[PDB]
């Protein structure tokens, strides 16, 4: 699809088998999701926003459908009261901006 | 442009007489500047993201040149971490999400 920027870029996202709502962040590295449970084991990483920093667990090889492509890879789980895809899986779908 | 998401987009803008880099940030509502001088009056703003907040001043009608599309808009200056610009000024330049 093409998104436009005229609303907050928030498109639907399957994960762990259920559709979710994510929004879709070119200036996010990392995919950061709030508080759920997820497969597999986890490590500590510390992320920072506008705001300073905070603490969130990673997990690996978690699989996030996005417009029918399957992204797998990084996903954070933080305490963040939304979902932000990052980069890390927009590369694999092959989501670009364009101007 | 097609910009492509494996590393952060950062561009080249031109603001109040001055070269910077920036991030083009879907996920930020506003374009958010380290300080810096502008012209014209201000107004206080609180915005706020990961980490919580910080307190920015606002300067409305300024000109800046984005990766060479001129945008004349709305921005922030404040103790952000990271020079953004926002859907504010990406959709004057036309700046769409696509996959
Ligand atoms: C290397 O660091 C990062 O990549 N940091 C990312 C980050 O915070 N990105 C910022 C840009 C940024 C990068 C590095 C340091 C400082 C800022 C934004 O891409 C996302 N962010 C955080 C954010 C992400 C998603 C949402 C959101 C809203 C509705 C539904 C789903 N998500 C809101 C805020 N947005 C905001 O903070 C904006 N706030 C805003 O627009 O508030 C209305 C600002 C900027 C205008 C202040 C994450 C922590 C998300 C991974």
């Amino acid at each position: 699809p093409q998104i436009t920027l005229w609303k907050r870029p928030i498109v639907t996202v399957k994960i762990g088998g259920q559709l979710k709502e994510a929004l879709l962040d070119t200036g996010a590295d990392d995919t950061v999701i709030e508080e759920m449970n997820l497969p597999g084991k986890w490590k500590p990483k510390i992320i920072g926003g506008i705001g300073g920093f905070i603490k969130v667990r990673q997990y690996d090889q978690i699989i996030i459908e996005i417009a029918g492509h399957k992204a797998i890879g990084t996903v954070l789980v933080g305490p963040t009261p939304f979902n932000v895809i990052g980069r890390n899986l927009m590369t694999q779908i092959g989501a670009t901006l364009n101007f």
